[PDB]
């Protein structure tokens, strides 16, 4: 269990730890964001 800061790659849109992760389109997976 460990969330991706909120500016590195996030596989997922649940990842980062502000459970906003940036994609290429709608919540997917780019960079915390």
């Amino acid at each position: 269990g460990d969330c991706l800061p909120h500016l590195k790659r996030c596989k997922a849109d649940n990842d980062c730890c502000g459970k906003k992760c940036k994609r290429r389109g709608t919540n997917a997976e780019k960079r915390c964001r």
